């Protein structure tokens, strides 16, 4: 097709063509007004029209990237707004894109969305097209590597939450409970692809492609190994494109191979046909959420080929990731039991094993043990989780997260403290989600989730580094992130943080702010704490946490709010050095 921005057109259709040009819009241009971004897709969707009637048109013939970026930089205010980011465009394909990305912010500090069960029914009745529309610009800009189409999916869950009561009696009844739900969903779903893209990034395909085999193995255990390797080509390619913004062909791909997963999904899984019944975006959101299918009854004995087997050996020097794969693929298979970072953990286990026992060695008799070599890797996960479910349902949630913080902290009191608190929250959420579940389902709940925020960890870390050793965790290797990061502690070398007396001084503002803002608040104080004195233990904190809280509740509701902040802050100041020493 001579055309490629036609090609595009016809076959998405204007809403989602549109709707994918305002989140590819949103994205790389993220605290540009909303109807400024409306307008840019405007031009862009007019040009695609002349095209599809008619191709031979000069500039129908280019790529979407020099037909996208070329509108980009045409815009105002793109210097004065976003100022490095107008340098790209002297740059050219392929480098404009490349540096354009780069500028994407992973950390933006726009201000929250607040759920208003009354005042914004107003543009919802008003106009769905500009209420859809503005959600789609108001996600985007806080997730740039949001994955595009699940995104238009998302936004026809804010559509259809406000139809089943807008006009309702009990308007935040209905409506609150959703729109939160909804928006734990979004932060999940940007964290599960900035994940994705993040190791294409680091990485590059080999890593993706092993991480999709072992999960969608897990997923659809009864698909057969070729079933499973087409799929996952398929399923790379297409977040290749998202990631590198090429939401068009990364929507159409992603099209054809739900259309193709659903038309033989007989021999996938029987999870698939619920997801099979429905309209595109559903059914793709669909799939891509599938339950794990039961296990097939016929499950062949994993010795016999990877243990028994009289020769394991030539079959490598021939099959390199081949026959690697195959083994990734039997193991995943049976172990929906498993993180996927475990198992990815046990492949390299068998690369690792397999090059011992064969090459320069006998090998039948010695890696007839292999499957007990990865005991090891199991144990150790499992204990993990163990402890630290443990210590979340003794302590609960709140206690949980600041446990973390201060644990997180003495690994790296260098990181700034809004991170800290992120990651430390992060994980105590994981907790929540986690340890509830059947004793079988926490391990991978567990492990795959703390990947997600690990990773967020990285990508902040990446824009502002400040310890060679986390560098040394998120780039050493994807498999092994988590083990990294447990293994850091306190260096012994760190200097404790010079004492800041107003970085404790509280006033009457802390009144009026939300809970969780108060929360952020007091675990900041928490981080400054350990910062300063990275020698306490974690009772001695929870005294002075618990001090510093009480001091804010009581001054809270004084009379004179600010007039008590002022005589009780500095007494408890110092009395909070002393108390951790
Ligand atoms: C990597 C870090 C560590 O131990 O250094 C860690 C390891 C494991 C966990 C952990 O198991 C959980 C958090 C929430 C539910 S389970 C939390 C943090």
């Amino acid at each position: 097709h001579k055309s490629e921005i036609a090609h595009r057109f016809n076959d998405l259709g204007e809403k989602h063509f549109k709707g994918l040009v305002l989140v590819a819009f949103s994205q790389y241009l993220q605290q540009c007004p909303f109807e400024d971004h409306v307008k840019l897709v405007n031009e862009v969707t007019e040009f695609a029209k002349k095209c599809a009637a008619d191709e031979s048109a000069e500039n129908c013939d280019k790529s979407l990237h020099t037909l996208f970026g070329d509108k980009l930089c045409t815009v105002a205010t793109l210097r004065a707004t976003y100022g490095e980011l107008a340098d790209c465009c002297e740059k050219q394909e392929p480098e404009r894109n490349e540096c354009f990305l780069t500028h994407k912010d992973d950390h933006p500090n726009l201000p929250k969305l607040k759920p208003e069960p009354d005042a914004q029914c107003a543009a919802f009745q008003e106009d769905p097209d500009k209420f859809l529309g503005k959600y789609l610009y108001e996600v985007a800009r806080r997730h740039p590597y949001f994955y595009g189409p699940e995104l238009l999916f998302h936004a026809e869950e804010y559509k259809a939450d406000f139809t089943e009561c807008c006009p309702a009696d009990d308007k935040a009844g209905c409506l609150i409970p959703k729109l939160d739900a909804l928006k734990e969903r979004i932060l999940l779903s940007s964290a599960k692809e900035r994940l994705k893209c993040s190791s294409f990034q680091n990485f590059g395909e080999r890593a993706v492609k092993a991480w999709s085999v072992a999960r969608l193995s897990q997923k659809f255990p009864k698909a057969d190994f070729a079933e499973v390797s087409k799929i996952v080509t398929d399923l790379t390619k297409v977040h290749k494109e998202c990631c590198h913004g090429d939401l068009l062909e990364c929507a159409d791909d992603r099209a054809d191979l739900a259309k193709y997963i659903c038309e033989h999904q007989d021999s996938i899984s029987g999870k698939l046909k619920a997801c099979c019944d429905k309209p595109l975006l559903q059914k793709s959101h669909c799939i891509a959420e599938v339950k794990e299918d039961d296990l097939p009854s016929d499950l062949p004995a994993l010795a016999a080929d990877f243990a028994e087997d009289k020769e394991i050996c030539k079959h490598y020097k021939d099959a390199k990731d081949v026959f690697l794969g195959t083994f990734l693929y039997e193991y995943s298979r049976r172990h929906p039991d498993y993180s996927v970072s475990l198992l990815l953990r046990i492949a390299k286990t068998y690369e690792a094993t397999l090059e011992k026992c064969c090459a320069e060695a006998d090998p039948p008799a010695c890696y007839a043990t292999v499957f007990d070599q990865f005991t090891p890797l199991v144990e150790e996960p499992k204990s993990l989780v163990k402890k630290n479910c443990d210590l979340f349902e003794e302590v609960g949630e709140y206690d949980f997260q600041n446990a973390l913080i201060v644990r997180y902290t003495k690994k790296a009191p260098q990181v700034s403290t809004p991170t800290l608190v992120e990651i430390g929250r992060t994980l105590g959420k994981v907790g929540s989600r986690c340890c509830k579940l059947p004793e079988s389902e926490r391990l991978p709940c567990s492990e795959n989730h703390l990947a997600l925020a690990l990773n967020r960890l990285c990508v902040l870390h990446e824009k502002t580094p400040v310890s060679e050793k986390i560098t040394k965790c998120c780039t050493d290797s994807l498999a092994e992130r988590r083990p990294c990061f447990s293994a850091l502690e306190l260096d012994e070398g760190y200097v404790p943080k010079e004492f800041k007396a107003e970085t404790f001084t509280f006033h009457a503002d802390i009144c009026t702010l939300p809970e969780d803002e108060k929360q952020i608040k007091k675990q900041s104080a928490l981080a400054e704490l350990v910062k300063h004195k990275p020698k306490a233990t974690k009772e001695q904190l929870k005294t002075v946490l618990g001090n510093f809280s009480a001091f804010v509740a009581k001054c809270c509701g004084a009379e004179d709010k600010e007039a008590c902040f002022a005589e009780e802050g500095p007494k408890l100041v110092a009395s909070s050095q002393l108390a951790l020493a």
